[PDB]
């Protein structure tokens, strides 16, 4: 299968929607190779439990925990981490205020060779539970023999991407990562990486990372023939007084290039409250009210999150996607899974008079673009050559009662799948 896109397996659905799903054991498993070290890029660990996702016979391997953890959750951090003495960790710089180190990856060496798995999910259980998540599975990479001359580079130059993404941390822990990326083979890869770093980029580097970066590849690699596109995700920012600030204004414009209607998808009040986790799910999904109260107007972008295609209406999403989809949804231009939600932080922001792309975080994401499988256009897997859209098209936009889910607001007045409320604070 060309794309390599799975969803994580999901508890309490019928075995027919877990049958091409993984869990983090199947992505750890010996089944994939012989485990000799790896790393583990993230926001939230939950370590203890992370140790026992890797097989009995691979526990004792090096890991590498990539995290952003500054002060006391920091030195929690290294607290859960203290009793396994394998496990080393690297503080990703956020020398820029608000960000956070959100990208999802994981750098598997093995005796065999090296795999990257860019995916979705926190390093903790209830990710891998009963939410919608995403994985993006590399090839298994094989090292370049001892003796020949070649860049093992992809055509859509994933490897140095890659090892561009990992050089911008700076960290020693990291070089290590980048000189074994150096010696293996990645020409196979057919995705072109989308990640996003903290910083000031000026001039060309503005096109290094962020929605910049993806408007330079959908200029460079695809091409033009009322394609809506629909962006969805698992938390909002702080977007504007309105919408010509940012949302329309460049993250629209990027995302439109090629060579407009915007729907967004982010899970209602009535989403959340009848899901398989009840009001707990909207745990992961943050949005403040006070962000909310500023930014009505975004609201009427909003679509229910509705996933019958891949039977996980009841699994709340916390895997983001971009994409480009036909007038009739039947076939997509192109389809982005990524780390980055709806927010300038993650996305860039551009400074003094458009000179300057603001970005405060870390997030990676990779882009399935049909030129580079040779197609013009990939097919709508309706009943999850045919690209395996998640959730359901076309979006549904919210009935007149519905909300966004707020996360630091009260509902009192329904229960949810469990009989609970939901009271923050």
């Amino acid at each position: 299968n060309p794309f390599q896109f799975y969803l994580t397996r999901v508890s309490g659905v019928k075995p027919k929607y877990n049958s091409g799903a993984l869990h983090i054991k199947d992505i750890l498993s010996p089944l994939f190779g012989t485990l000799v070290s790896s790393a583990q890029f993230n926001y939230c660990f939950d370590v203890d439990w992370l140790v026992k996702q890797y097989p009995p016979e691979f526990r004792k391997k090096p890991i590498l925990l990539v995290h952003g953890d500054k002060r006391e959750a920091k030195a929690h951090l290294h607290a859960q981490a203290k009793p396994y003495e394998n496990i080393s960790l690297c503080q990703a710089k956020l020398d820029i205020a608000f960000g956070t180190h959100h990208t999802k990856m994981m750098l598997l060496l093995y005796e065999e060779g090296l795999r990257v798995v860019i995916h979705t999910s926190n390093l903790i259980h209830a990710d891998w539970h009963q939410k919608t998540q995403g994985i993006w599975l590399s090839p298994l990479y094989p090292r370049i023999a001892d003796g020949t001359h070649k860049s093992g580079e992809s055509p859509t130059h994933f490897k140095a991407n890659l090892i561009s993404y990992l050089t911008a941390y700076n960290a020693p822990s990291l070089k290590e990562w980048i000189d074994v990326i150096h010696k293996h083979d990645l020409s196979e890869t057919n995705v072109y990486l989308i990640g996003s770093t903290p910083g000031r980029f000026q001039g060309s580097q503005k096109d290094n990372w962020g929605h910049f970066r993806l408007k330079k590849l959908l200029k460079d690699h695809a091409s033009s023939m009322s394609w809506p596109v629909v962006g969805q995700f698992s938390s909002v920012g702080s977007l504007g007084a309105d919408e010509s600030k940012w949302l329309c204004s460049e993250f629209k414009e990027s995302m439109l290039t090629l060579g407009v209607p915007l729907y967004l998808i982010y899970p209602s009040v009535e989403n959340v409250r009848t899901s398989l986790e009840g009001y707990p799910a909207g745990g992961s999904l943050p949005y403040s009210i006070q962000t909310a109260e500023k930014q009505n107007w975004l609201h009427s972008y909003f679509h229910k999150w509705s996933a019958e295609t891949s039977g996980r209406s009841n699994a709340m999403p916390h895997i983001k996607t971009y994409m480009r989809p036909s007038p009739d949804f039947s076939k997509i231009a192109w389809f982005l899974v990524t780390s980055a939600n709806l927010s300038k932080a993650a996305w860039g922001a551009l400074e003094k008079n458009g000179t300057q792309l603001m970005i405060r975080s870390y997030e990676l994401g990779v882009l399935f673009l049909p030129s580079a499988l040779g197609l013009d256009s990939f097919k709508v897997k309706q009943k999850f050559a045919t690209f395996p859209v998640p959730y359901d098209l076309p979006p549904e936009l919210y009935g007149s009662k519905d909300r966004p889910w707020i996360w630091n607001i009260p509902y009192v007045k329904a229960p949810d799948t469990h009989g609970n409320m939901w009271v923050p604070s």
